[PDB]
Parts: C-alpha cells; structure tokens; sequence
C-alpha cells in the first residue's frame, strides 16, 4: 500500500504543474458538477464529518474516484505547497496532449491505473 500513495502523489504532483489538477472544496462541487471531475485527493490527517459524510454519498450517489493519501506533503505537494488544503479533485483532461509526446502519456496511465484501483476497492 504504502507504495500505491507514492506513486499517486507522483501522479498528482506532475500533473499540478502541469495544469491538470483542482483543489478546493469549490473546484470539487464543480468537477462533479460540471462533469469534469478525475481524481478525489482526501487529505488522511484532514478528514472531518464533512469529506467522511461526503465520501459515501457522493460514492453510493454516482461513485466517483475518490481517494486517500495520509500525507501533508503530498496533499500539499499537489494541492498547493503554499496553499495545501485537504480536499483537492483532479482532471487529467488534454486535448492535443493525448496524443502528444508529454507526460500525459505515462500520467494518464499511472493514474487510471491508481484511480481504477481505488474505485473498484
């Protein structure tokens, strides 16, 4: 498992540079709103009643990937090391990066593979 946090913080991370990620408890109501949603970054030490209310309805609602990362530096690292928060969603959308040669490639891989993971456990 511990390796599982690792590479999704790396994931996460290089995408957060590269535009692809949105935390904040408003960029998660309208990631899921607006559809363009990817990943639910939850801070493991930041969790109130809120994200634990929020996880099970919003997953029993439509299940969206949602997941866990213990981890100030990574939540932090991804979100926002200025700014860290302990709710983020990220949306690993590109266009031309799709099927350009960037990072999109193995990113995009990584992380479906990470997410996929998640959402089926």
């Amino acid at each position: 498992s511990k390796k599982l946090n690792k590479k999704v913080l790396k994931t996460v991370k290089k995408a957060s540079k590269a535009k692809n990620v949105k935390r904040g408890v408003k960029e998660v109501v309208k990631a899921l709103r607006k559809g363009e949603k990817g990943l639910v970054v939850i801070a493991g030490d930041i969790s109130p009643a809120d994200v634990i209310s929020h996880i099970p309805v919003l997953c029993e609602d439509h299940s969206v990937p949602y997941i866990f990362i213990p981890s100030k530096q990574d939540l932090g690292a991804a979100g926002a090391t200025k700014r860290p928060t302990s709710v983020v969603f990220i949306v690993p959308g590109s266009n031309k990066k799709k099927d350009g040669k960037n990072k999109e490639e193995e990113y995009k891989e990584s992380f479906n593979e990470v997410v996929k993971e998640v959402q089926a456990l």
